[PDB]
């Protein structure tokens, strides 16, 4: 297991998300579904010139899986997946500029719900989760597990859990007071409100 420090700017963003009073927490789900849709768009596009990129799975979809026993909400997609370089360095480099812009917008009067317009919507996960685990598999790279409970660091390891084929699984370990996001009615409501027109099937599993 390798442990890394977040860039200072991203640590600051996570602290702001964790510490700011903001009731409209449900937007985290829209942001994660958006990221899934983006990843699905990318593998679909690449498959047009290299059909073999779908050898790891032709179905392009999103599953939402609540588990009350484990207090987790899991979002699974069969998108392009992230590489080790994506997880450790490259997405963070991109996130730095987006974070700076988002921070400045907030001081200017924007609200946390606009986070996705700056490309850093993933971090809204910390509105509802005490720990986030991201399991991901890109073609021709290994399956990795990224994890962070904030506090300025994250870890990356090669995942020896069940093989995914291709795509990303975001496991939200929910805060004790955020279990409403395990309820079927609540998840359905949020998907209908914010993710109505996503161009891939979204299947809400039931417990
Ligand atoms: C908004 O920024 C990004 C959005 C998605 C990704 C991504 C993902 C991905 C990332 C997150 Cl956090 C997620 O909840 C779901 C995802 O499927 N898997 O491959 C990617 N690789 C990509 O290149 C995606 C096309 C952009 C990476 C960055």
């Amino acid at each position: 297991v390798e442990t890394f420090a977040f860039q200072a700017e991203i640590a600051q963003l996570m602290s702001l998300i964790i510490n700011t009073f903001y009731s409209n927490k449900e937007i985290f789900l829209r942001e994660l579904i958006s990221n899934s849709s983006d990843a699905l768009d990318k593998i679909r596009y690449e498959s047009l010139t290299d059909p073999s990129k779908l050898d790891s799975g032709k179905e392009l979809h999103i599953n939402l899986i609540p588990n009350k026993q484990d207090r987790t909400l899991t979002i699974v997609d069969t998108g392009i997946g992230m590489t080790k370089a994506d997880l450790i360095n490259n997405l963070g480099t991109i996130a730095k500029s987006g974070t700076k812009a988002f921070m400045e917008a907030l001081q200017a009067g924007a609200d946390i719900s606009m986070i996705g317009q700056f490309g850093v919507g993933f971090y809204s996960a910390y509105l509802v989760a005490e720990k986030v685990t991201v399991i991901t598999k890109h073609n021709d790279d290994e399956q990795y597990a990224w994890e962070s409970s904030a506090g300025g660091s994250f870890t990356v390891r090669t995942d020896t859990g069940e093989p995914m084929g291709r795509g990303t699984k975001v496991i939200l370990h929910l805060k004790e007071d955020q279990t409403e996001y395990l309820e079927e009615r609540r998840i359905k409501e949020i998907v209908k409100k914010h993710s109505q027109f996503i161009g891939y099937p979204i299947t809400l599993f039931v417990e």
